[PDB]
């Protein structure tokens, strides 16, 4: 689940 291009600049892991 989860695996839409990864590109979230907000709370990268």
């Amino acid at each position: 689940i989860l695996k839409k291009w990864p590109w979230w600049p907000w709370r990268r892991k």
